[PDB]
């Protein structure tokens, strides 16, 4: 159900950006690249779906 434009939580906890929510870029092969965002600050990280947990934006 996690799809490119979705709001996503980070839920692993070994994780850098564990808990940081970002927007769903593309999906593909069971996972997701997600973009995190904070001002000028930004990174694109691609996480296993088992790493992402659907949110309301």
């Amino acid at each position: 159900m996690i799809f490119p434009g979705a709001t996503v939580r980070v839920t692993n906890v070994d994780d850098t950006y564990y808990r940081f929510e970002g927007l769903v870029q593309r999906v593909s092969d069971g996972k997701a690249a997600v973009l995190f965002e904070n001002g000028n600050w930004d990174k694109l990280v691609t996480f296993r779906l088992s790493e992402l947990e659907a949110v309301k934006p």
